[PDB]
Formats: C-alpha cells, sequence, structure tokens
C-alpha cells in the first residue's frame, strides 16, 4: 500500500542484450556497445543500482513501432535480422550514419520496450521515475528513415505509449539536452500540441550534425503545434554549464511550467559533456545533475531519463549516475564558478524568446 504516503521510488531498466548491436566494419565507431555496460557499471560502484526498483525489458511490437513508424520503414529494419554481412554494409551505407548487424533490430525493439515498461512503471504509481539505460538511439530517427545511429524513435514511441495507455491528449514534455537536435523528434510532433519539444543543441549556423536549418530556433511548430516546438540553438561558442543553467532559467523551466507537464520525457544524450569526443562541449556531471533536478519540480515528479547519445565513457558513466543521484532524491552537488555566458548564448536565448514570447505569457 502506498496509504499515508511513501517513499518515491525511482526505477531503473538495462539490459546486457541490448550490446548485442554493433559495427562489424568499424569496431571503434563511437556508438560502443559498451556504453550502456559503462553506465550499469558506474551505478554499481556509487551504490545507486541497488537503491533503484529493477524494470525489465521487454521487447516493443510493431503495432507500438507504428505509433510512430510506417511500415515500410519498420519491414526494412526488421528484414535486416537476417542479412548476411555485405547486404548489412549495403543496407547500412543507404542511410545516414547507420550501422546495421543482425541484432540491431532486436536492440532498437528492446531499447523501445525498456522504455515503454518505464513510462508504464511512472503512470500507474509503481515508480514515481525512471533511468533507461539503452541503445541504440532514438531521437533522431524519422517515420520513414533511420538516421545518425537512430533506427526507432524511442523517446517519441515512449510519450504515444504514454498518451495510448492514459488519454490521447495527455501532455507529454519532452526535453532533448543531447548536444544534436533530435530532428525525428521536431517531425512527429511538430504539429501536435499535446506533446511539447524542448532541444538545445549545438547548431553553428546549420554547420553541425544533422545540418539542418530545420533546428534553427525560428522553427515554432504547425499548425495547432505552433508554440510547441522550442529550439534553442548554440553557435559560436564552447558552451557548458553557464549557458545551460540560463536556458533552463529563462526558456525551458518557464515554458515547461506552464505547459504543465503529465509526463516529462528526457532524450538525455550526453554527448555535450566535458570530453566528448564528438560534441566539443562542457558541461559537468554536476550541471546534468541539476538539469534534472529542476525538470524533477514537473509533472509531480513524473520523469524519465532515457539515454541518447554520448560518446566518452566515462563522461556519460558519471553523468548519468549523477542523474540517477538526483531522481533518487539526493541533494544536488555544487556547481563550479558559473563562468559569466559566452555571448553568443545571450544571442541565441533571446531569438528563442523574441520567437517563442507570441505563444507563452510566461515570456512576456
Ligand atoms: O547520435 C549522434 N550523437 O549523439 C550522432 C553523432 N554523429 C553522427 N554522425 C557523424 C559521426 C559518425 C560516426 C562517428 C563520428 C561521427 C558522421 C557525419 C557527421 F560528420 F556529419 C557528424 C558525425 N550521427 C549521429
Ligand atoms: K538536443
Ligand atoms: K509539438
Ligand atoms: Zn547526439
Amino acid at each position: 500500500s502506498n496509504a499515508g504516503g511513501s517513499s518515491p521510488i525511482t526505477g531503473l531498466v538495462y539490459d546486457q542484450r541490448m550490446m548485442l548491436h554493433h559495427n562489424m566494419w568499424d569496431s571503434h565507431h563511437p556508438e560502443l556497445p559498451q556504453r550502456i555496460s559503462r553506465i550499469f557499471s558506474r551505478h554499481e560502484e556509487l551504490r545507486l543500482l541497488s537503491r533503484c526498483h529493477r524494470i525489465p525489458a521487454r521487447l516493443a511490437t510493431e503495432e507500438e513501432l507504428a505509433l510512430c513508424h510506417s511500415s515500410k520503414h519498420i519491414s526494412i529494419i526488421k528484414s535486416s535480422e537476417h542479412m548476411k554481412p555485405r547486404d548489412l554494409n549495403r543496407l547500412g551505407d543507404e542511410y545516414n550514419s547507420i550501422f546495421i548487424s543482425n541484432e540491431s533490430y532486436t536492440c532498437a525493439l528492446l531499447a523501445a520496450g525498456s522504455c515503454f515498461n518505464s513510462a508504464q512503471a511512472i503512470l500507474t504509481g509503481q515508480v514515481r521515475n525512471a533511468v533507461a539505460i539503452v541503445r541504440p538511439p532514438g531521437h533522431h530517427a524519422e517515420k520513414d528513415t533511420a538516421c545518425g545511429f537512430c533506427f526507432f524513435n524511442t523517446a517519441a514511441l515512449t510519450a504515444r505509449y504514454a498518451q495510448s495507455i492514459t488519454r490521447e491528449s495527455l501532455r507529454v514534455l519532452i526535453v532533448d539536452w543531447d548536444v544534436h537536435h533530435g530532428n525525428g523528434t521536431q517531425h512527429i510532433f511538430e504539429e501536435d500540441d499535446s506533446v511539447l519539444y524542448i532541444s538545445l543543441h549545438r547548431y553553428e549556423d546549420g554547420a553541425f550534425f544533422p545540418n539542418s536549418e530545420d533546428a534553427n530556433y525560428d522553427k515554432v511548430g504547425l499548425g495547432k503545434g505552433r508554440g510547441y516546438n522550442v529550439n534553442i540553438p548554440w553557435n559560436g561558442g564552447k558552451m557548458g554549464d553557464p549557458e545551460y543553467m540560463a536556458a533552463f532559467h529563462h526558456l525551458v523551466m518557464p515554458i515547461a511550467r506552464e505547459f504543465a507537464p503529465e509526463l516529462v520525457l528526457v532524450s538525455a544524450g550526453f554527448d555535450a559533456a566535458r570530453g566528448d569526443p564528438l560534441g566539443g562541449f562542457q558541461v559537468t556531471p554536476e550541471g546534468y545533475a541539476h538539469l534534472t533536478h529542476q525538470l524533477m519540480s514537473l509533472a509531480a515528479g513524473r520523469v524519465l531519463i532515457i539515454l541518447e547519445g554520448g560518446y566518452n565513457l566515462t563522461s556519460i558513466s558519471e553523468s548519468m549516475s549523477m542523474c540517477t543521484s538526483m531522481l533518487l532524491g539526493d541533494s544536488p552537488p555544487s556547481l563550479d564558478h558559473l563562468t559569466p555566458l559566452k555571448t553568443s548564448a545571450t544571442v541565441s536565448i533571446n531569438n528563442v524568446l523574441r520567437a517563442h514570447a507570441p505563444f507563452w505569457s510566461s515570456l512576456r
């Protein structure tokens, strides 16, 4: 029972089977199997694992995938399960930045099913919040195609899965703090006012992957979805804790509170972390802890943290373990001295404010 209340529980999902997805031609490709085992091992080292309720992985079904993806796309990825290597190579090469092994399809299904089980546990009160240590990632995957190490859009599917077991209009916030724009998530929800998508990402006037002006601040959503897509694009600066904290203070949290989400999904890539070989930014583990802590003030604390990217194995292990520590209710660690904001970060924050003040009274 929870008569009289009870201490909130944090769920954790991790299944070593998701390590089987691998790059048979470049075994040093940074989207490594041991991304998830290293993160899991750090949770054991820090004694966080035994404090969590372990949530089992499961496979997503093909009908669950159709919540966001076309039958053609599902069928093509499914067909890779039985391909020979030369045909896996050719099929991967048809996409932007995709490698495929015979286990990729099953691993993508497990990453999605793990997050469905976690959202289910949160929404039915089995746990208050959860962390999902999953791969391959999701947020670059589109309705019709794979992209950027992602086959199916785990976070987008989880938002639709949540609506499917509560009510169609359940308000879901997705905060995407992966250093890359989540092009797939933006596109899936661009006309939808029930899912608010807020992405922070390195942009560089369109030069940074995925190299599209869709990631710019002026893309605010379409139709009913106008105002429900918030891009915070970083240009010309080595961004870190001061800039992300300022973005949360001026943009993410005011908009999120006004939206009043009923569930928060974090597309939690850690490739903006200090030390990441791809992102080039310097968010610290303590910074990620503070971002997590702020999001826990939303949705009565119903937050699911979903691993996306992040490629320095030590950085992502420490950063995601910080986030779990915050979900468990530990007191936030001290931030380093916040250097004054990079001046271009103020420019970006002010551009987003101008783009979104028409839709959010909290910004006016
Ligand atoms: O998921 C991600 N990060 O979290 C992610 C990161 N990099 C790529 N692609 C790029 C990449 C691919 C393999 C190894 C390093 C980088 C290749 C094309 C590029 F040069 F344009 C950008 C980098 N794709 C997805
Ligand atoms: K992002
Ligand atoms: K939206
Ligand atoms: Zn990324």
